[PDB]
Parts: structure tokens; sequence; C-alpha cells
């Protein structure tokens, strides 16, 4: 087998090279002059089984998926297996309004044109799963994540809203916690929040776990409330911590600690999803 | 027909559609917090004949492409047409080394499977137009610089490589003049440079020809070479004016004016491309 | 058997020769006013098994052999094989981009027409064996550097890159030792570097091998990168030591010694490989 | 057709070039940082006839060809075709002690193995065109000497040895003029020289040729001898001028002037064999 290590996942790409004791192969990668992206793999891939690594989320990540995807047809390789620790553009996915793109159909389509499999880890919306000829497996950061807190005093697991349960559920049975949600709905100019089961959480330790964390609105009003309520501590995680300004100071407003995973590589990434991609690649 | 102006081709698509009496049809486009692409077009598409127009150069004109391509999936339509005046990428046409894209050729796949036809306007390498599944049509700026030129006392139209000549050939014929190119080779860190065939320049006023410039390399050089040989006047014209890095300024050392079209819009693009784009649209229909 | 011994490969011959019990012909060599060359063996060599030494990588190198392999023609000699030490132009050998040479095809065409069969230690590239029409042996320095590095402190052998992975190899098996290489990519003007495995080198001993050192750049980068993280002593060889100015003083900013073979005589020439060739001509 | 002219004979390959009318293509060519040679031809030669100009004397110069001969080989082309305007190693096309090289022999059948014919100017023996596989012709400056001196006050053309003699009588015969050869001699260290015929030069004007002037001992001695004798003018032409350690310098101790071709050119290369390389060329087509 070989692991290609693309820019945004060189971290991940790394533990999970050394893990499965191999070469994390890197592109020689530079731009252009006029701004195009150049990529080269000087390596003999020839009857392997590709494993390439790196996020879909960015214009750049975009283009470097692209061109590996062209780059790596100059050899006769086994298989070709793409890898994006996190997916781009599955915010949701279908149209709403009309005159929308469905955008991760039309890459899922391009990807699944050029590779034998595709793989995500807690992909935000599993219908774009469905836009794939090739399989399209949907790989969860649950263990990792009860991994870690195993050492963790907590109280409860939440979740922020009431769509990320099934994670939350499982990640709670897993610590023998119990667990509920907040559901937050504005009414009126008005906010409203219900607890699901409407748990009393006064001197309580709580953990909070969310798919994706990007402007850290949605965590940090669920902190923030919580908090209020008399929470003793606040741990935040979250699979794919985007961050963008300033989502972190938000959060910490309330919150005492974050720790997301390295499918998006931050300071905040404490926890490793190595292992269940080992686990994919071992059993693909 | 339905012709949609993309962000990197506002001037150019607009001058398309007023000549064509349609609207430029502009997408409602932003970025998400997290950087992703949004875009939207309200406008009902259903039964016509559309013209995409765009370049497909930058990682956001590829994105902004793509989407566009998925969004009038949302409409029936009688077909698409992807017009890109600058067609990005046709310089990685082929392997150089083991392990690199052929870019080109996977970008046009891309294209090509969510159209039903691809035009450009003077790609770099027209072996590219080979990797498309649908007829990829490869216009040109010829008549548009003759147009602008017939107006300016020129000698000679010039190539500044061995390579654009046949553009060369052509322009100089429709504007009655003689041509030449210049051949420029490194020998051992020393650059000579041989005028094909071997014109006299001497008070002359030449005008130099070249499909793009980005870092303006060998036009600033070869602009030197002929101004050191007595050149009185030097026109330098591009189809493609990239403008990289002092391009524009490093030619204009020597060189008396640049004059671009319109295909990638700057203060230089002095000559459009409108009017054969136009003629390939009609031929489409619509 | 008679040995002709050529300007370049002085050395290596003389040691090689006086192994064989024989003697080591050296032509009478001059160049005339206008600049050509001039050799001359007057030496009867009828009826032998001649073998002629010499590189094959500058413009006179390369003249030295092929008048040689002309000069030789005045005699009716048994058989005729050259051995290369280092042989010029296996720089790959293909063509990248198109209007290049595939010069060593050419280079080992014309050498081949002239000889009953080629040798040379360590090619760059075993492709180029192929363009030869008679027998092209690939001898290996190998041993030789096990035998000089036998006794000595050495932690890891390490490749400075990840192609001269099987000597590594090879040379680690036959001293005993542990190994690693280095992969180094630039990434939009920043550099990576992984080790394979990802060994730690704080406070350990390391011999680096490579095949070549000509500006000396790969080693030095590789060298400066385990000093970095700790590494106690580096040595660095190489089968063909170009060492083309600066390589030497770039190399000794990190590394402590350079020990290369007499494939191309220098001051680092401390390995000999007239073992190998011997080993070669014996059975030939 | 495509030319291309290699380092060693850039102003006599653009001369032929642009008598008919097409590029000297030059190759990129650089060294390695260890000493190799690089080159690359980016010009499309399929299915031309190629001619390649180039000496062949230095060890770069043979390296030259060589790469180039393999270069071309990335290309369909009709034919391949060198011209080697002085062609190396043509003083070394026997063997004069046991175990010397015939050095004209091995490289020519290098070159022979690799191109579909050779030419060169005036070569020094012409038994090295037997060693050949291919055609191997031999020009001849001839033609371009006379057409210099024509315009040349001249009594009579001279060779300063007993060897060059065909030569010298085939340009006396087109300039209209008498000739003769200097046989010199060493005797028990003492130089005997011999007019042949024993003409009377003194008041005359004298044009001496030869085909290779190298240390220029030859000529710069019988010049001497010649201004001695009472000649009133001495003109010294060669076909190829190396020019070696002073020998410039030594001849014009006693001649009036050098003129040589440009088959190897220096600021002595006054008569261009252009025309008749030309000739050559158009023969074989193309
Ligand atoms: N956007 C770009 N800007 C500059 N150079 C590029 C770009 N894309 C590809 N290249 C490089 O240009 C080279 C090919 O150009 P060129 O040497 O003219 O050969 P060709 O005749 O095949 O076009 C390749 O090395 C390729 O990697
Ligand atoms: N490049 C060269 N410069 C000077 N002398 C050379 C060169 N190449 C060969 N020779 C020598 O010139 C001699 C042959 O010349 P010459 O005496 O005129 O006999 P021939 O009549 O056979 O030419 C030989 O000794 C040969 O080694
Ligand atoms: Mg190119
Ligand atoms: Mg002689």
């Amino acid at each position: 087998m070989k692991i290609i290590a693309l820019r945004s996942s060189l971290k991940l790409a790394a533990r999970i090279a050394e893990e499965l004791k191999t070469e994390p192969v890197m592109p020689d990668e530079r731009r252009f002059p006029d701004g195009e992206l150049y990529l080269r793999y000087d390596e003999d891939l020839t009857g392997h089984n590709i494993f390439i690594i790196g996020n879909t989320h960015s214009d750049a990540e975009v283009m470097e998926m692209i061109l590996t995807l062209s780059a790596i047809q100059d050899y006769r390789t086994k298989s070709v297996n793409i890898i994006a620790p996190y997916y781009g553009y599955a915010r949701q996915h279908q149209r709403y309004k009309n005159g929308e793109p469905i955008s991760s159909q039309i890459l899922t389509e391009i990807y699944s044109s050029y590779s034998n499999s595709i793989a995500t880890v807690d992909i935000h919306d599993e219908k774009t799963l469905s836009y794939s000829k090739v399989k399209f497996s949907d790989l969860h950061a649950n263990d990792a994540i009860v991994r870690y807190y195993k050492n963790v005093d907590v109280d409860y697991v939440v979740s922020p809203d009431d769509g990320g349960l099934a994670r939350v559920a499982d990640i709670s049975a897993k610590l023998g916690k119990k667990h509920f949600f907040i559901e937050k709905k504005r009414i009126d100019d008005r906010t409203v929040e219900m607890k699901v089961p409407n748990v009393d959480v006064n001197g309580k330790k709580l953990l909070i776990v969310d798919d994706i964390i990007s402007t850290g609105g949605t965590i940090a009003k669920s902190s923030g409330l919580l908090r209020e309520k008399g929470a003793s501590k606040i741990y935040v995680s979250a699979v794919h911590g985007l961050f963008v300004n300033g989502s972190e100071n938000k959060i910490l407003q309330n919150a005492d600690e974050i720790h997301v995973t390295d499918t998006v590589e931050s300071k905040f990434s404490d926890i490793s999803v190595y292992q269940e991609v080992c686990n994919y690649i071992r059993d693909i």
C-alpha cells in the first residue's frame, strides 16, 4: 500500500502511515508564477493500493485533490482510494432555495469518477454519501473521543442541538454516562432553550459534543446557557475544528476546554482519529 | 438563450450579452464563514440554451465554474455550453516528469462531463482540445487584433519566439504586412537571439504578438533587443494579459504600448473579442 | 589478462592490477597543439582478455574511452571488457522533457558496439543497463562499505531520500543495524521532512549512505535535519564522490566525517572497491 | 527542412539558414553542476529533413554532436544529415605507431551509425571518407576563395608544402593565375626549401593557400622565405583557421594579410562557404 499525504492532512496522514509502517508520500508542490497549482509524485506507485489522504473544503484543497487524482494516473496502480478526513460542502446537502448548486453532489461525482472508493470521518449529512457511484464510507471519531474522556470527570454528555443525538448517545453509552440535548429556537427576537430531558446541570460537569465547529456560535450559546444554570465544568469537543475568527474566544467565554480531532489540524487537535482510519484501510 | 456571466468575465460577458440583446445573468455569490463558495441563480433557465462565460485558471474560478455547472442542473435546459475566454492549465497539457498531473486533461474531462460544448479563445496548446468528450472549439482573437492595428502605423508583425507563428502569419497577412519571429536560446549562461528572417528593424515599427503574457520575460527581453537594434516603435499585444510580478512594467521599459484583449480584464484590455464569441454563440444557436 | 588503467581511474585500477598480480597498463597520452587527444598503447595486447578501466563522466573521459576502444583494435585481442567505475549520464535516464537526449542510451550503444561486455559500480539508474547490446553488469560497493563501518559505532544506517533504500537495507542488514530513510519534499516554499519509520535520533550515531555526491545539497540538508534533532554523530558515505564546489563544506557543516569510494578518486576516498571489481573480472 | 545550428558553427549555420529561408534552430544548452552536458530541442522536427551543423574537433564539440544525434531520435524525422564544416581528427586517419587509435575511423563510424549522410568542407585527408557507412561528401571552399581573390591583385597562388597541390591548381586556374609550391625539408638540423617550379618571386604578389592553419609553422616559415626573396605582397588563406599558440602573429611577421573561411569562426573569417554548403543541402533536398 501507498499512503499519499496531502498538505491539509500531513499530521493525521503521518500518524496513519507510522501505524501502518509505511511512507507518508508527500507531493512536491508549488504554485506557478500565474497562481496555477503544480504537483509531482516521483515515487513509483505502480501496482500498489493507493490511499490519498486530504481534506476537500478549501478551493486549494479541492485543486490538490483533483490534480493528485490526475498525477497518479501516470502509474498503473492497483486501486485508488480517497480518504478525506473532513469532507467539504456536506453542508446539507440539497437545494434551498432554487438555483443553488448541490455542491456535494457534483464534487462527490467528480471524486468518485477517479477513484475506487471514498471515505470521510463524520460527514455532516449522510445524504451526500448517496451521490457517489463507488462505495462512500462514513467513519466515526466516537471511539477516539471516548478514549480521551475515559480519564476525565464527566457527569453528562450533551448535544448543542437536536441533531447530533446519535453520536452523543453512543459516546455517552461508551463512557457509561447519562446524556441530554439542548433545543434552541428563536421566537420573535427572543431566544428559547429546552433541555431534553430537563436535566439539572447545577454543579455538574458537562461534555458538549458536535460534529463541526465553524463560527463557534452554536456551541458558545449552549455553553453560556449551561454555565448560567450552574454547570461546574464544560468541556467542548467536535470532530472538525475549523475555528473561523474568532470562534475559539467565543467558546472559551464559558467553556473550560476545547478538544477536537486531527481531521482538521489546529492547536486544539488533542484527539487523533488515526486508529479509526487505519481500521478502514486495513479492512479495505 | 441565456448568458451566465461569472465574476472573472463580467466585462466580456456583458459586451457579449449586449450585442446579443440579452441579460448577462450574474449569480448571487458569497463565501460562507468557513470559506466555502455559495452561488445562486434565481432566474428561470428552463428550456433555454445556456452559455456560461468565465475563465478557468484560479482556484476560485474553477470552483465558480464547477458550482455553476451544478446549479444549472436545477433547471431543465436545452443545452449547456461553457465558454472560458481564458482556459487555465493549458500549459500543463502533458507530463514533463514522472508523476506530474496532466492538469488540462482532468479539468477538461470534468467540464465536458457537465456540458454539451466547450469553447475558449486562443488556447495555449490545441492538444488539450482532444481531452474533451464534447466539441471543444478554439476561437481566435486574430480579427479583433487586426481591427485594432489597421489604424496603427506598423511595418512588421513579430512573434517573440518560434512558436506563435501561425497567428503572426495570419495577423500580418490581414494587415497587409510582413513578419518575422525571434528565436531566443540559452547556450552556456549566454543568450543568443536570431531573427527569422533576419529583418533589419532599424527605424521600423514593430507589433509583437503572443498568446499569453504572464511574467513577460520573453517579450521584455525581445523588446529590449529590438529597441537596441533601432526599432522606432514597439507595440506589444497578447490575447491573455495575466501580468504577474511587474510584467507590464518590465515590458514597458522598452516597448511603447501594451494592448491585450478582454479575455482577462485589466487596464490594458483595449481589444475586445466580443464579436468572435458572439459569432460562435450564434452558430450554436439561440 | 591485461588491465588498462585510464587517467580517471589510475588509483582503483592500480589496486585492481596489484590484487590480480598484473600490470596496470597506462596509455602514453597527450594533447595535440590544436587540443585533439592523442593515445598510444605500445604493449602487445594480442590474444589477451582486455579490461579497460576508466570513468565515463567528463568530456575528456569519454574521449579517452572512445579513443582507447579504437587504439586496441590494432591488436587481435581475445575480448574487450569495459569497466567504468563511475558511469556518466546515468542521471535518470529517459526524456524529461521532449527534445532532450537519452544520453546514456546513445553512449551505452557506442560503448557496447566496441566491447564484449560493460560493467560499472552502482549505476544511478538501472534502466541504462538495458541500452547495451552486450551484458552490462551493475557491481555494488555495499560489501566494501560494510567492511569499513564494521569497526565504527553506528546506531542507524540512513538513506537521505526515498530512493536509495535497497542499498541502505542491505548495508544495515550486513552491519546488523536498524535503518530508516528521510523523505524531503517542498510544499509551497516551505520544506517538510518525514522519517520512515519515525526513528528517534536524539543521541544516536547515524551513517547516511547515497550513491552519488555532486553539489552535496541532498546529503547536507538531511545531515542538518538530523543534527538538529539531536544526532550525536553523523557519518556520510557515497559510492561516487564528485564534490562540485563547494559540496564538502556544505556537508561538513553538520556531518562529522565523509567517506566515499575510489570510483572517483578524491581526498575522501577511504573505501576501495577493488575486491568487488576483482570478483567480476575473476568471474568473467 | 530543419537546420540545427550547434554552438561551434553559429555564424556559418546562420548564414546557411538565411540563404535557405529557414530557422537556424539552436539547442537550449548548459552544463549540469557535475559538468555533464545538457541539450534540449523543443521545436517539432517530425517529418522533416534535418541538417545538423557543427564542428567535430574539441571534446565539447564531439559531445554536442553525439548528444544532438540522440536528441533528434525523439522525433520521427525524414532524414538526419550531419554537416561538420571542420571535421576533427582527420589528421589521425591511420596508425603511425603500434597501439595508436585511428581516431577518424571510430568517430566517423559513430556519426555514420546515427545519420543518413555526413559532409565536411575540405577534409584534411580523404581516406577518412571511406570509414563512413553512409555517403560522406567532401565539399570545397575553392569557389569561395576564388570569389574573394578575383578582386585582389595576385601573381601566383602558392602551396606552402608539396601536399595541397590540387586545391592550389584549381584555385589558380579559376583566378587565371600561375602557381607553384614550396618543398621544405630538414636535412641534419638545416632546413632546405625548393620552389617548384623555381619561380622568381621578386616584386610578385603571392596568395598562399592551405587547408588548415593550426600552429602556423610551415606558412610562417614559407612567408619569411618568400618575403626574403623579394615578394611584394603575401596573402595567406586557409579553409580552417584554428590559430593555436600565436600562429596568426607568427604568420603576420612576414605575410601582409590572413583571410580564412567561417568553417571555424574567428576575426579572420572573411570568406564564407555558405553557398557551397547550401548547394549541397539543396542536392540532398528539403
Ligand atoms: N501555469 C504555468 N505557468 C508556467 N509554467 C507552466 C504552467 N503550467 C505548466 N507549466 C510548465 O511549462 C512547461 C512546458 O512548456 P514548454 O516548455 O513550452 O513545452 P510545450 O512545448 O510542451 O508547451 C512544463 O514544464 C510545465 O510544467
Ligand atoms: N590534431 C593533430 N595535430 C597535430 N598532429 C596530429 C593531429 N592528429 C594526428 N597528428 C599526427 O600527424 C602525423 C601524420 O601526419 P603526416 O606526417 O602529414 O602524415 P600523413 O601524410 O599520413 O598525413 C601523425 O604522427 C599523427 O599522429
Ligand atoms: Mg509550454
Ligand atoms: Mg598529416
